[PDB]
C-alpha cells in the first residue's frame, strides 16, 4: 500500500468497504461503527517508544446516535466506544504497514476511563504509541493509547492488541 | 429496591427510562446500547469469591444492528460492546443493592478475546463475580466477567470497575 501521512473522512469510509488497502487488507468497520472522522498523523518512528504513532479525531456533536440511548437524560459518550476506535486504529496501522488479512482484537491490559465526553464536547483524540510490530507471517500490533477529549487526557489504556488473520475458522 | 433474581427484557427498557430502580437508581442504556435482554439470575452470596453473582444473555440473530457494519461482509459482534454489557451489569447491581447515583464505567484491568460472536450464534451469556463492593457513600463495584456464545467461554475480564455518581459534573 502507499503510506500516506493522514487519511480524510471519505479514506476511512473507503476502508469500511475494503476498497483503501485492497481486498487483502483488513476493513475498519463502517459507520455507526467507524470511531473517528480522520486520521491527523501516522509515522513508523515516534510514539513514546519511538517505533510507531498514530493520532486521530473524532468530531463531537449533541445529534451523534450514542447520546441518545447512553443514557436518556444523562448523555455521555459509552466509554467502550473510545476503546474500540483505539483498536480501530492499531488494526488500521497494521494495514497501512501493508498487513494482510481480516482484523481482531485480542485484548488489553489495563484501561482507565477518568473522564467523560459530553454532548459538549468538540473534539476528541486519540493517540496510538506503538511498543511492538510481528508482522511475519503473523501479524500482531500491541501499543498504548491515550484519549483526549478538548485537549484533556480522560481515557488510558495500556497494551492495546490486535492482530490480522486469513483464517478466522478457528475463533 | 424489592430485589428479584432475575429480570425480563420489559424490566431492562423500564430501566433505561429510570423507571425499575426508580428517579435515584442508575439507568441501564436504551438500545442500540442496552446489550443484554434478560438477567436469568442475581444473587448477593455466591459467585467464585461468594461476594455475588449475575447471569445475563443476549440473544443473537443476523439482523442485530452492528452485524451490518463491523464489518461488511464479515460480520462479527464487536469485543466492545461485549465488555460494555459487563460493565452495564456491575453497574445495575449496585443499584438493586439500593445503591443511588448514575453509573459511570470506571475501567478494567485485563481483557483475552479467544473467540468471535457470528450472526448464525444462537446466544451469549455474561456471567459476573464480584469480589468487592463498596456501598458506603462511595459506591463502587469490582468483579470478574466471562463471556460464552453458545456455552463457550470466548472473553475473560478481570477487574472490571463501575461506580455510581449523585454529581457527574465532575468528570
Ligand atoms: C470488531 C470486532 C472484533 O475485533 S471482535 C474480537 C474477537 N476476537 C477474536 C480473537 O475472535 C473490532 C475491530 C477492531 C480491529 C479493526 C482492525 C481494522
Ligand atoms: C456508558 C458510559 C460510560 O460509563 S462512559 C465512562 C466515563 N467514565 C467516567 C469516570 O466518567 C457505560 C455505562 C456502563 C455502566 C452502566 C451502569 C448502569
Amino acid at each position: 500500500v502507499d503510506k500516506r501521512e493522514s487519511y480524510t473522512k471519505e479514506d476511512l469510509l473507503a476502508s469500511g468497504r475494503g476498497e483503501l488497502f485492497g481486498a487483502k487488507g483488513p476493513q475498519l468497520p463502517a459507520p455507526n461503527m467507524l470511531m473517528m472522522d480522520r486520521v491527523v498523523k501516522m509515522t513508523e518512528t515516534g510514539g513514546n517508544f519511538d517505533k510507531g504513532y498514530v493520532e486521530a479525531e473524532l468530531d463531537i456533536n449533541p445529534d451523534l446516535w450514542f447520546f441518545g440511548c447512553h443514557f436518556i437524560g444523562d448523555p455521555v459518550m459509552p466509554g467502550c466506544l473510545g476503546l474500540d476506535a483505539m483498536w480501530q486504529l492499531v488494526g488500521f496501522y497494521l494495514g497501512w504497514l501493508g498487513g494482510e488479512g481480516k482484523g481482531r482484537a485480542l485484548g488489553v491490559g489495563e484501561v482507565k476511563f477518568t473522564g467523560q465526553v459530553l454532548p459538549t464536547a468538540k473534539k476528541v483524540t486519540y493517540r496510538i504509541h506503538f511498543k511492538r510490530i510481528v508482522n511475519r507471517r503473523l501479524i500482531m500490533g500491541l501499543a498504548d493509547g491515550e484519549v483526549l477529549v478538548d485537549g484533556r487526557l480522560i481515557y488510558t489504556a495500556s497494551d492495546l492488541k490486535v492482530g490480522l488473520f486469513q483464517d478466522t475458522s478457528a475463533f
